[PDB]
This record gives structure tokens, C-alpha cells and sequence, in this order.
């Protein structure tokens, strides 16, 4: 696969041996926390142009190739976006070549020969869904092309669609790849992209999985959207075991508790989307404690505190590890009164073998013994938040979703709630 790399863009430069030239328009935006994330908006000046050396300009009936990239597509919210295929990554020249385009709920690959014969492959996702894996969340796209079998589109390493392409003839693509919203009716539309790559082979399923795993940066925790999780940033909490609930606090202090309540409200716009509201419940803020890194990113194994916002004031998530029973009920404590109560949380994305898990917060007692991952337990019809080593034992056996599986959801411009 490294031998197969013919374009590999990072923050912008091409790391490949072909050293593509890259030109950015005046209205490209690079994310401050992760400069590899490039945002393109619906303006003529919001462009990236990549110029490929002659040696790798595609002009063949037979040569195989693949592309991979990550994309984050804001929720479609207005009818102007319905029935509107717009190009985003264009390598067509004189009506032959390849392009990536989007439409309402779609990511589309088009491959076109010099006789105007076209094949497409399409990933479809719904916006009428409780919780989506795709809307406004980072998606890893991979498209592979084998000239004597099929074009194939993979999403997060999984095969979605494939179509025969053996009837396509010579395909003569451009020496320029234009990253630009082209033909988009919605003035507010944008995309975010990262890690654009080309390969001079059809990638195997294993290669695709390994690319997904490696480019995921699994040593850094992620928020719900797939961005790096951060310190000093307000997050709404989603429990993946029961996504219809949200967190609330029934009194501050050590006799109070946090609990899960439901149902969530709907958010909807007729014939455009119907989802659960994400911006509900008690906000959590992760506080830097042990990390010596100067940046603001939360890494696997960082020891942190968790603050909880109650009536616009920060409290400390904590428990008395000496309480009866081994499901330790969590409370929201006044920060000056926490004392030596249990409050240090080990943040987790993956285990020592590299196996990822959505269980994020492993609470420690004051002696550094695990009290357990933070999840919930039902005490007489109330689902109270607890730390429990039951989770820790289960996470050693599988990576399935458990009650300790959480997402941290910050307010993001690609998911607007009324
Ligand atoms: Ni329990």
C-alpha cells in the first residue's frame, strides 16, 4: 500500500513521491485544533486545486486505482437541498474521468469513459432516524476501481455498493483535481474533508480496514462528531445503550445523584429530517488534571476530572468509594468541598492491545484502584449514574455497546436545533 501511494495530502502538502502541486482559494478554512481538516463552503473562492504529474494522470482502459478520504457533511435542513446533486471532488476533463458528488442523503462516485459511458456507485443514508452514524459525523470513504470487475464504495471500512465497470472503455481524467462545491443550490452548504489519498491499485478489504484503523488516530478520544475530544469544552452526553435518555441531576452534594431521564424531544423539518434532539441534559466539561501536553486534546489514558454544569455553575463529578455496594452512585459536588473523594477519571479510547471500545470514563479511587467505568444502574425505577467494575470485566471479553458507552456531543454548526 505505501508503494501504491500516488497522492497523500496532509497539512497542505503531498507526501507521495509525485509531489503534487496544491493551490488553495481565499475562502478555504483549516480547523484550529486539527489543521488536516479542511472546510469548503459554497463560494467560488473556496477551492483546493491539486495538479498531478503527467506520470499519474489517469488515461487507461485497464489501470486500477482507488481513492480514500474522510468527509463530514452537515445536516441537510432546507428543501433547496432536495433533488440537487452537486460535485465536490472533480477530476473530469472533456467529459471523461472521475468525480465525487453529493446529494440529499448521498455520496456518489461517477466514472466516465471517452465514449460518454457512465457508471455510478452510491452510498445512501437517511435523515429520518433516531441517531445517525453519518449525518454531520466524520465518514471514512474508500472507492476502489478494478477495470475488469467493479467500482466499489466502502464506508467506515464496510462495502456498501458495487457495480460492474467492464463495459467502460478508455477513461481519460484530468491532471487537476478540483475540490469545490459545484452546482450546489444551497448557499449555506459546506463540507469538511481530511486525508485525501489516491492509490495505483484496487485496495483489498483488509487494506481498507487497516487504513481506516490507522487514520482514525485511535490514541486520541473523539467527540460524537468524530473530532478530537477536548478539555474545557461543553458536551451534552449520549448513552449509546439507551440513546432515548439524557442526563439530569437530582440535587447537588453527596446525597444527590445523576440519572438518566427520557424521552428525548424530536427535531424535525417536514420531509427533510426527523431525529432525536442531541442538545439535551446536563453538560459535562473535561478538566485537564494530569496531562503535561500543552494542547487541548484528550488522549487515551489521560487522567482528568469531569465537571458537570448545574444551573449554569460547574460541579465536580465524584463519589464516596466507601458507600455500600459496588455500584458507586455518582454525585455533583461543590468543587471546594470534594476533598479526597473519588473523582480522578482515566479517559479511554482503546486497550493495551489497540482494541477500541466506546466506554470512555474509568473512575479511580484516591489510591488509584479502579472503581469502574461510568455507566448506570437501576435503583428502584431510577437509572442512576454509577461507576462499576462490572463494565471493566466485560470490556476484556468484547467491544460491544454497554451502559458505559458514551458520546460527548458539543454544539456544532452542522447540526442546528430550533
Ligand atoms: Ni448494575
Amino acid at each position: 500500500i505505501t508503494n501504491a501511494s500516488i497522492l497523500s495530502i496532509v497539512y497542505l502538502i503531498d507526501l507521495s513521491r509525485y509531489g503534487a502541486e496544491i493551490y488553495n482559494g481565499d475562502k478555504v478554512y483549516y480547523n484550529s485544533i486539527d489543521k488536516n481538516q479542511i472546510r469548503l463552503i459554497n463560494l467560488e473562492s473556496s477551492t483546493i486545486e491539486v495538479i498531478l504529474k503527467k506520470a499519474i494522470v489517469y488515461n487507461s482502459m485497464y489501470e486500477n486505482f482507488s481513492t480514500s478520504f474522510w468527509i463530514r457533511i452537515p445536516k441537510y435542513f432546507n428543501s433547496i437541498s432536495l433533488n440537487n446533486e452537486y460535485t465536490i471532488i472533480n477530476c473530469m476533463e472533456n467529459n471523461s474521468g472521475w468525480k465525487v458528488s453529493l446529494n440529499y442523503g448521498e455520496i456518489i462516485w461517477t466514472f466516465q469513459d471517452t465514449q460518454e459511458i457512465k457508471q455510478r456507485v452510491v452510498f445512501k443514508y437517511s435523515q429520518m432516524i433516531n441517531i445517525s452514524d453519518y449525518i454531520n459525523r466524520w465518514i471514512f470513504v474508500t472507492i476502489t476501481n478494478n477495470r475488469i470487475t467493479k467500482s466499489k464504495i466502502y464506508i467506515n471500512g464496510r462495502l456498501i455498493d458495487q457495480k460492474p465497470i467492464s463495459n467502460l472503455g478508455n477513461i481519460h481524467a484530468s491532471n487537476k483535481i478540483m475540490f469545490k462545491l459545484d452546482g450546489c443550490r444551497d448557499p449555506h452548504r459546506y463540507i469538511v474533508i481530511k486525508y485525501f489519498n489516491l492509490f495505483d491499485k484496487e485496495l483489498s478489504e483488509k487494506e481498507i480496514k487497516d487504513l481506516y484503523d490507522n487514520q482514525s488516530n485511535s490514541g486520541i478520544l473523539k467527540d460524537f462528531w468524530g473530532d478530537y475530544l477536548q478539555y474545557d469544552k461543553s458536551y451534552y452526553m449520549l448513552n449509546l445503550y439507551d440513546p432515548n435518555k439524557y442526563v439530569d441531576v437530582n440535587n447537588v452534594g453527596i446525597r444527590g445523584y445523576m440519572y438518566l431521564k427520557g424521552p428525548r424531544d424530536n427535531v424535525m423539518t417536514t420531509n427533510i429530517y426527523l431525529n432525536s434532539s442531541l442538545y439535551m441534559g446536563t453538560k459535562f466539561i473535561i478538566k485537564k488534571y494530569a496531562s503535561g501536553n500543552k494542547d487541548n486534546i484528550v488522549r487515551n489514558n489521560d487522567r482528568v476530572y469531569i465537571n458537570v454544569v448545574v444551573k449554569n455553575k460547574e460541579y465536580r463529578l465524584a463519589t464516596n468509594a466507601s458507600q455500600a455496594g459496588v455500584e458507586k452512585i455518582l454525585s455533583a459536588l461543590e468543587i471546594p468541598d470534594v476533598g479526597n473523594l473519588s473523582q480522578v477519571v482515566v479517559m479511554k479510547s482503546k486497550n493495551d492491545q489497540g482494541i477500541t471500545n466506546k466506554c470512555k470514563m474509568n473512575l479511580q479511587d484516591n489510591n488509584g484502584n479502579d472503581i469502574g467505568f461510568i455507566g448506570f444502574h437501576q435503583f428502584n425505577n431510577i437509572a442512576k449514574l454509577v461507576a462499576s467494575n462490572w463494565y471493566n470485566r466485560q470490556i476484556e471479553r468484547s467491544s460491544r455497546t454497554l451502559g458505559c458507552s458514551w458520546e460527548f456531543i458539543p454544539v456544532d454548526d452542522g447540526w442546528r436545533e430550533r
